[PDB]
């Protein structure tokens, strides 16, 4: 399946510190994230999506078009200007971020009762696991 949509909890977070340091978020940021759960609200409809994550402490807010490429400005994150395009491969959703750093980006798909997303940036894979809420 494709479809993506809900309110996701997180259950497993393998590497998110590996990701986030090839980043260059400050350490005081990265402390506190790595121990949050985190909860995903996807709004998905055709190409349109929706995203908002949150957690005690944090916010990210994004808004995109499937196959639309897009000015992004980091704000929150990394503080960047980055040029993203996001599309299909089989049944993995795969968000390029084209910029500064190599290999950035992202793969979301779905194994069972599960969402796997793959945060990637350098050398570096994050494993994310989410069950519906
Ligand atoms: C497709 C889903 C993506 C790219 C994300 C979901 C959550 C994200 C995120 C949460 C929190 C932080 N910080 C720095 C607290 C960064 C990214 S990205």
């Amino acid at each position: 399946t494709r479809d993506q949509n809900g309110t996701w909890e997180m259950e497993s977070n393998e590497n998110f510190e590996g990701y986030m340091k090839a980043l260059d978020i400050d350490f005081a940021t990265r402390k506190i994230a790595v121990r949050l759960t985190q909860t995903l609200v996807i709004d998905q409809d055709g190409d349109n999506f929706k995203v908002k994550s949150t957690s005690t402490f944090y916010n990210y807010d994004v808004d995109f078009t499937v196959g639309v490429e897009f000015d992004e400005y980091t704000k929150s994150l990394d503080n960047r200007h980055v040029k993203a395009l996001v599309t299909w491969e089989g049944d993995v959703l795969v968000c390029v971020q084209k910029g500064e750093k190599e290999n950035r980006g992202w793969k979301k798909w779905i194994e069972g009762d599960k969402l796997y997303l793959e945060l990637t940036c350098g050398d570096q894979v994050c494993r994310q696991v989410f069950k519906k809420k």
